[PDB]
């Protein structure tokens, strides 16, 4: 390594470490409301399929039979990963999807 | 494409592929019993119109003259698409409508 | 057409094609005996009018002169429509009315 | 509306628009001959009542005095609605009932 | 999957899951009163046919002989599916049709 | 930007651009036959309503008075958007619905 | 939910919400004139039965004794549901049936 | 950092910042017409359910009782998020759905 | 080269080889789970397109017809590069995507 | 300059010109396959945006409207610098990206 | 110092000041185009992050919120050291990065 | 040693100790700013690698896991030799590299 | 040679052998640490080039492929002259450069 | 000159011509290897500068453009004085510096 | 002084003034080329130090700031004694050292 | 001793004491400037060795550690015999050698 070589490296490093570089903006909250919409779209469709199967106002278990990509337990379908609890309450007649703070309550006739 | 951009895409894809999505529940069997009822409703009406035309117990051909949205052959009116064979037998005095397994036999005086 | 609309139509069709609906009971034979009585009532009256005209035991042609609503031929008054042949035989001294199987023979002095 | 929901609606619409459905057979001509008989039955009865009132062969006006459910004019009783003109001609000694093509001429002694 | 593609999907999902979507209103009770009327219409007609057959006040068994689309047992015609029990009581002289709460009692002379 | 950072981006881009990604399958032809069925279902219903209004075999203009979501012209109801020409011909006694190649001819008594 | 999936849903929704769909034409007024005829047919028959019972011109109460499917009060038989008031006036010698605007006055000898 | 390392980074950056990268095309207007169709599909269905409930031409409030995923106020159902005002006017006999410029007017008999 | 020049190079080399320099962290496993999600997102969409094409529960071959950027063989779509085997088994009714250890099983009705 | 000073410089030069020094490994070919992937990722996204704009299978010009950082000509989008010709052929239904030997052909429905 | 010692120094100096010695080639212009590329890479990424935050076409201020290693003023992000002015103009819909003569204009939808 | 020899040495020493000879200019401060740039370049890269590992905003310990050629302690990575303390403060959201007076503060989202 | 000449030489030799004359300070150890730094700088760069070639964590042989000015044997690159053994051990994940006592161990992920 | 003076000169000359006096050791060969190292150090640096200029593997003429203190001819840079021929051969990919027997071959990628 | 003593002095003087005695060979010209080399060696080093200070191509005044043992004036560093004018000309890009006829021109980038 | 012998000695002494005989010219001042140059040459070299040892600007004690042939005291190296005081002053940044009137001040960076 000569003296002149390092001098030229000092020049180049000054330029090449003097650039715009973007940072990690956390956009989970943005995607969570997108997720909770997309889930809520399926919950409507699943309910509409349950009504053809049940030929009447379907039960909350019959509604969660239709969605896939996540398991059920009692009366709360959660996604494959532990989020998006679409919890209903047949007495109240309403589903409520909630990814991670961002939520979306929808009211359908369940018994 | 920067490193930080892909990192943010890895975050978003995790969320947006973690939703309820409904599946194709086959509800043909449900609609077939609805079809075979709706057809059987018309077969009653068609028979009642045949009785005014014939001024008496009408023949099985006179009964299939009245329904539309499907062709006849001998003594079996089938729908436009090949289903819903409302087959009678004048000796037995009964029509029998059958969409695709789901069926509905009705007994009227035919000669 | 939405999914929910057809589901509701499937419910309604099940109910509205689940009713009592009466059938064509052939009651011609019942009316034929009623007809042959009503005709026989007139044949008595017509004979009684013939006796005042003829001032004696009337001929079989004089008796069929009185009834109306049907033509004569030789010695058999038939109705307007081809039924109810009230045929007499002056040698046997008896009329016989017959609509369509159901019959009613009456014996009066004819020459 | 999800993609899967419409796909299921496409299946159901195919089935539920594939049924026998009866058509309007025009049976006026059938009922017109029934009407003209029922009217002709009353014209006989009305004439028989006129003969007790008149104590003799009754006039054509005296005969139309008895029927109801329709007005007279000169010598033609028409029904409430403009049909069923039972027109007589006392010179010819015959009534003729005519609903709408289907007719029934009856011959009684009128003066 | 690029970052910009998911961003556009987040926009579209917001719009396409923001629509009116109708719910399953249970209209069985509406159709039950329609059913019980349509059945009661047939029970009148069947009784009127029984009176021509019986030439008098008909028995309760003779009345249920005429309707079709459902079986009898003792003195209660039920529809094909277990509903619409048109039960009479010859001592009380009245039929009573009842689909599923919605009912229609009619009083005819039965022996 | 260091050398090692780009090397890691080269690794990630290889993986993240190596996925299944679905393509636009044109399913208009599928929906056109679904449309032409749904339209044909309404044309039947509209005709049945026209028969109650007209108390007889209705005219082709009276039939197109009932459907909505599209304009008429002479004797061809087209949808709001220029498709689904349900064209009749009263002389031939048949309607014919046609979305965009996929068609459905139905024959009812029109004058 | 991928971008391509929603794009295909946008195509399908355009087609499936572009159909003829019939509207509720109010045909009560049509059925009211049919009702008031059918009621008026029974009022004639009931009067004819009253004349055999009374062996003479029957009273207005004796005439309303015969019809069923509705109650009486003073001198006005109304149907089970509050409509179709067949009101007579023995002084005027005429019944008048009126469902709901559509009416039918008939004149018979009542005392 | 050696001189040769930066030289190689200068080569790589030239290549890796020389790619196609897609831009955000605003497709709200596309989805708004899809939304306003999907909403208009439900408004038809909701009206058809209102007609079974009301057993007649339903009121504008009865029609907005059926849709879900958004609130009402007076006579204008808006979606959960402030868009898609399906405003009717019972005097004019027409609903009008409007997402955000893209609109869809439909005419049904409302009182 | 003077003595003083090398002395100054000895000073500079000490400083310029005394810096933080990042190392290659292997983030394939991170991208593999991102890949297997993105692939699984497409497999859902492709299945939903297959259901519109097949108008029913689609076959496993019809589902792999839709994805692009990789070839099929028998019943296993692999990516362009040999990874991401989305293997189904129609008897078991489930797809399973697997990039390179990181996997994602999804259950849809396949025949 | 003394004799001893140069002797010490002869010692130092021997050591300081006896080091590992890395060479320019040409890694363009490595970055070209990374480039052609990153470009191909955008071509997929751009096509998916074209499908929402075109509401159907988009033209090859509509697809190249979306990418940026390079110009188009006829039917070949090239980057800002003359490389990465993503050339399609609508008849063949396939794009082909090629940086500089390293290439990546992808098949989408273009018209 | 002897005579012979200096004579030997005269020999050595002749050799040791007879070598290749490299000169300072100014390679700022080379690094400036590398810088302006690396900055332009970040400006793309920052814009793509702004689109997820803004859920739409982002403003020019929202885009400069994401890059780091330099300050903003009005509508021109400059690096920490006074160079690399990535100046946009929302009316023209294009960013332009310029290190020091070497520049790179990129066109994205900004409002 | 002769007199003439020393006289010649006196001449030569006058010339050979009459030359330009360069001095030690301390250029540590120059290299320190070059060092603190090169370190700051790695701190950016290390942070970008931490974001892929952490799939989110990474912790300050996860960021110092990636750089090499120096040890950590608590929350301050120092070089192998005791200099270049890149100290962060997760509460303040900023790293600060400092070789020996010459410093470089950079602000990234750390938690 | 005269007496006075030697006397003057005795004077001059006293002065000219009474000077500062510098000694050979052994500065190999100083240059060895400079060498081992300069070598270690190249070993970092060579590793960073190996990572682009290998597209992953490179092998120890791939790393020694890049440096020049010295030969390899098994897993130890030595300089042209027998010194500066940069020996790695892939199991331990660390290179160690050692000129001649003065050493410099660096830890990078090698397999 | 006295006798005693010369006698004393004979004594002194004996002493003053009885001393150590060093001889000319030819140390060109020592300096030639020092020269050929110092030249080879510059040839490395010059090559590293050529790579930034050429942005790739530089030509042999571009490499000899950087060194100074000597002329070029075809493909052999010689020093100002006719020695130190650093001759390359781009086909063989290696420079070779040679002062005067003592040589130093170095292998770099030249084209 | 005896006769014999002088005779012996005559003998000795003959011998002692019959010796080789060296002459003053002027070797300034030899040392001037050695000087102008040693000065030129420093001018190279001083320029290399100026490039680290200036972080770029240094000015001619910055280059003469580094050498010592002589004063400057305008743009010509002369030694302490008036010789060795290393005169540059920034426009021509070359220094020229000249002791006293013997000269040495060297070409470096000066501004 | 004869008379003639002394006469001949008188002749010879006249000749032999009639010669050029050189005198002692004091040339200390000439050698002192030669000494102070030779010492100053070593002081430069010693300083250059101190800079490699100290790896920076060396102290005045470190500089006098290198010369030999004379002792030090505090900050003034004197020769073996008491002359040639090379006295520095670190605050002033300059050495000054002085043999015996004839002096030579040189300015180097000392601390």
């Amino acid at each position: 390594f000569t003296l002149i070589e390092l001098a030229i490296v000092i020049v180049i490093i000054g330029i090449l470490v003097a650039i715009a570089v973007p940072r990690f903006v956390d956009l989970t909250d943005q995607a969570n409301q997108a997720n909770v919409d997309a889930t809520a779209a399926a919950v409507r469709s699943a309910y509409a399929i349950a009504t053809v199967q049940a030929k009447g106002i379907p039960t909350c278990d019959q509604v969660f039979a239709n969605p896939e990509g996540g398991s059920t337990s009692g009366s709360t379908w959660t996604s494959s990963d532990n989020s998006t609890t679409v919890s209903c309450n047949a007495s109240a007649d309403t589903f409520t999807i909630s990814r991670g703070g961002k939520t979306r309550t929808l009211n359908l006739t369940v018994n």
